[PDB]
């Protein structure tokens, strides 16, 4: 009824049988071909995995279980007295394919809570950590820490049958996510408020509040923000590193933990979780090359001569993307309602209005509409989340939802290891040779 | 001269030039399909990515650009009248694509052992680690702390041109490589020798002395074998989880720190590195009920039993080889020129002429023959390395020299993010349709 594992139990063997008539009939049937720049150009194009709980059509934007980020936002339950979507809620929805109710919103928010205790070896590791190691660094090096209460990993050696790894899994994929906002306040305060302590856990309230609470805010709005931004980063199809890279490590049976560390060095690469940071100190710069309240034609300048200089507009574009990215809406919403009269949200708003229009007429954008990362650093900054590198973390946070929701279902449908076949350069040259 | 650094520089261009050439040859050309199965199969049989260092036939084994092991322990420069190659002549054959000769292996000897020396952090990390925190699990996080010494991700962070990149991820990986063993050893010393210090680097010893000496180990025969164990282990083409991770984690342009250490994760899983561990355990189980000597249907009972109980001789085949892995070969080589009076070597030779008996009668099966993992184990148990858990370690620290060799050219290539497409199995029955 409530019990997510009992709900789960239920759904998973209609899944199986679901797939096995679809292999027996279609297995054989070719959905795509694969040429030499694919291979070369990082599997662009290439259909490569099955992941079920999300999916992205480039021209409308991410769906959850079918679900846009709109739908969501109405449909998911939210706090008392509250406006955005619970994280909890998504996480529901990703595991069942079902939009909860709010008791079952509520038994999640309690389960969470209830499994969020550090232990002590990894309190200790977090406080010994020096300031200068990253904190993208600190939650992956903690994380893998963890997988000393990995339950699977102890099963698996006492030889478990393959029939239960998803429970497992699941227990794990829980423990984990009621433990990230302690590991992420814990790396946040002793950063950036002199290792002060992070609180307790009040049992009785929401995954965000409890995190806003351990990282030391107490702004109601703050909370909102956290809300919809955990909602929004939590999954973005399958193919994107940081959930390839949790798919890749999970496939060869490595635990939650040890899957979701490896994700986060994923996310930790330049070309995945930093265009957050990207953006913003660009603003920063645009307000400080041009000054603020600027002109529209001023602007355009501005975005002609970068593209000129061959130097790239943050946050427009997408690798498979081709319109106004629904995170990016989802959050002007927010700034339009709670911080409208804030100059950098003004001067983002104002780049929404010049950006589209060059890189379609430079021919080289195919995407020239914005992406989720030129819109969420200035919230973040808004509220006094103003330490950048951050930022990557509270990503790395939203994103165990998304590919521990997928990766209980990659183990309760038996997906087997990933294992691609490799060419050298030489080797394919000798290939197509024949 | 002998500075490999400029060695590469000069081999770069030419091999930019070459796959220029290539792909406005054949960029357009189709190599491949993608079915249904594959999708669901984990990219089974399907040509994903380039992968320069190392190519395996299915048929013969594996090739380190070009030579085969047998080719390798003759032309490697081997130690001071030593028998087996030394990794580091193995890391410059894949960096360079060039056999090195003796003063260039002795130059990249003196290289590593300069490079060696620990942040404190990392020490202080791993001094406080608990016995319950699997070796592999501390290798993984110890290498994500020491990205606070990476070169790269500062550089990057300045607005380094992509021209090079090679150069950091060269001057990055050294460093890595050059540290492992101290980390690897650091972990042996706190899990199984009550927290004893790993001693001094020696500037005039190979890598793989340095390594036991820190292990704290002084059996010639046993430096021998690392030796040989480090270079066999190095790499296996791309598409293994552990290579693949690293280039996926890479492709981000996440330092070569993370990209390891996301690998070391992948390679911690029981269907990846812990087959060593396997074969030991269930030799020892079989050496039990059948007692230490065993008859050829003594194994027939174990073997159909086990097939037909749903188990499997440990490590007797591949998932892409289809023979005899040489690196078993190399292995019983080195037991009957040293431990031939080895009983439990007596005995896996023993098994090398009886089991292939079955297997292909079973029918479910593909590769008749042992794999690498069949036979190392029972070689560092003979020497005294009798701690199951941390063999994975020592398969970690040789295989950075295969990822970190094809890192730095991947950089170099400038290949771009490996993003691959995903549906969902509600998508892939859609696209079928039409
Ligand atoms: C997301 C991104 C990496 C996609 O790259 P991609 O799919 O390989 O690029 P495309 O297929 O659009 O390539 C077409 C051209 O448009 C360029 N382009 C794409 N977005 C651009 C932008 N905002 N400004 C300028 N040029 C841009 C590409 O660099 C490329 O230039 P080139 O062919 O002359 O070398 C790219 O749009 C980008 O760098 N965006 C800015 C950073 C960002 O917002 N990242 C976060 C999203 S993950
Ligand atoms: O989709 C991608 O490849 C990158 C990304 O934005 C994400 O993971 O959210």
């Amino acid at each position: 009824s409530t019990n997510l594992k009992d709900i789960l139990a239920d759904l998973i063997p209609k899944e199986q049988a679901r797939i096995k008539t679809f292999r027996q009939q279609h297995g054989k049937t070719v959905v795509g071909q694969i040429t030499v720049d694919m291979m070369y150009g990082g599997m662009r194009g290439m259909k490569g995995l099955v992941y079920e709980t999300s999916v992205l059509d480039p021209d409308e934007g991410i769906r959850f279980r079918g679900f846009s980020i709109p739908e969501c936002q109405k449909l998911l339950p939210k706090a008392k007295g509250g406006e955005e979507p619970l994280p909890e809620g998504l996480f529901w929805l990703l595991v069942t394919g079902h939009i909860p109710t709010e008791e079952q919103v509520s038994w999640l928010s309690k389960e969470w809570a209830k499994r969020a205790a550090l232990p002590s070896h990894v309190v200790t590791m977090l406080d010994n950590f020096p300031t200068n190691l990253h904190p993208m660094s600190q939650l992956s090096a903690a994380v893998t820490a963890l997988n000393s209460e990995s339950n699977f990993a102890r099963a698996y050696a006492q030889g478990i049958s393959r029939t239960k790894y998803w429970e497992l899994i699941y227990e794990d994929s829980m423990d984990l996510i009621a433990k990230l906002p302690c590991v992420a306040a814990k790396i946040y305060r002793n950063l950036y408020r002199e290792g002060s302590g992070i609180g307790a856990i009040d049992s009785n309230l929401d995954w965000s509040h409890n995190f806003t609470n351990m990282l030391g805010y107490t702004d109601h709005q703050f909370t909102e923000l956290t809300r919809l931004y955990l909602t929004i980063h939590s999954d973005h199809e399958g193919g994107n590193v940081s959930a390839h890279t949790s798919h890749l490590v999970g496939s060869a049976l490595s635990d939650p933990y040890l899957s979701f560390a490896a994700a986060m060095n994923g996310l930790a690469g330049p070309l995945h979780g930093l265009a957050n940071q990207e953006v913003l100190v660009w603003l920063t710069q645009l307000q400080k090359e041009v000054g603020k309240d600027v002109s529209d034609e001023k602007l355009r300048d501005y975005i002609w001569n970068t593209l000129n200089s061959g130097r790239v507009v943050p946050g427009y574009g997408h690798a498979v993307l081709r319109k106004t990215d629904p995170r990016y809406t989802c959050q002007r919403e927010f700034a339009l309602k709670h911080l409208p009269n804030d100059p950098m949200f003004k001067l983002v708003a104002q780049l929404y209005k010049i950006v589209p229009n060059v890189l379609l007429e430079q021919g080289k954008a195919k995407n020239p509409w914005p992406n989720v990362d030129a819109h969420s650093g200035v919230l973040l900054q808004y509220y006094g989340m103003t330490e950048m590198n951050y930022y990557t973390v509270l990503f790395g946070v939203s994103r165990a939802l998304g590919v521990l929701a997928q990766l209980i279902w990659s183990r309760a449908l038996g997906f087997p290891l990933e294992r691609p076949k490799s060419m050298s350069t030489e080797g394919l040259m000798k290939f197509v040779d024949s």
